[PDB]
């Protein structure tokens, strides 16, 4: 939800959705086996769309309407996920989830366990598939003051499953994990409504997993390996 994982080559990311690399080509030295990515830093990331070339945008949806600098530093921080149950009627995400859905490619997330005053850290992530996808939604706003064009996304949001909600115990969410055959039909313009929304549920408990890693791990850089190492039995 807000720790994602990105263990994998830039051009490995293109190659997975048979995709051209040349822009996550350009950003590789910043996008490439990233083992902890923080939202709350607004990344850059490996974003699949429509388009044959991958695209780089930052994580914090800013929608297109916002009028201020100042409040989109604001709303950025509300919109790093987006709940699947509203977002047809959200202002934020009403356009994009018809108009712009995108990939968020993932090799696994993190999310804790609340169990007392302890914090145990669960490394998450979909059996026998290396890379796998969250649906997304982006937009693009230009700042009036600044002349500066962003290009944004948000993770879309559902309810547990068996094993999500035994991890994640306070907030009950776990991110919208499409099947690999509902990679392209997810980004096909012509969907409607109700076949958007019936590609966001919850997971198939069967086909994830997870173990327990260790709580320094927000303390490692972004790209060290050991981020996912199990805890120190």
């Amino acid at each position: 939800c807000f720790h994602n994982s990105m263990s994998a080559k830039a051009i490995k990311v293109a190659a997975r959705y048979g995709r051209q690399s040349d822009v996550v080509e350009i950003y590789q030295s910043i996008l490439d086996e990233q083992y902890h990515v923080n939202a709350f830093t607004f990344p850059r990331y490996p974003i699949i769309t429509s388009s044959d070339e991958v695209q780089v945008f930052n994580w914090g949806l800013i929608p297109f309407w916002v009028r201020s600098e100042e409040d989109a530093t604001e709303i950025r921080k509300m919109t790093l996920n987006a709940r699947a149950d509203t977002i047809f009627e959200k202002p934020s995400f009403r356009e994009p989830i018809m108009k712009k859905r995108c990939i968020v490619p993932s090799t696994g997330y993190f999310e804790w366990r609340h169990e007392g005053a302890n914090k145990i850290p669960y490394y998450i992530y979909v059996k026998d598939e290396p890379i796998f996808s969250m649906a997304g939604i982006y937009d693009r706003w230009l700042d009036k003051d600044t002349g500066e064009e962003h290009e944004t996304f948000s993770i879309i949001t559902t309810d547990t499953n068996s094993l999500t909600d035994y991890i994640d115990n306070t907030k009950h969410r776990m991110p919208a994990i499409l099947t690999q055959e509902e990679e392209e039909k997810w980004l096909n313009p012509s969907l409607s409504k109700a076949e958007i929304a019936s590609l966001l549920k919850p997971f198939d408990t069967e086909k994830m997993d997870a173990y327990v890693i260790r709580n320094d791990f927000l303390k490692k850089s972004p790209n060290d390996p050991t981020i996912v190492q199990r805890a120190l039995e």
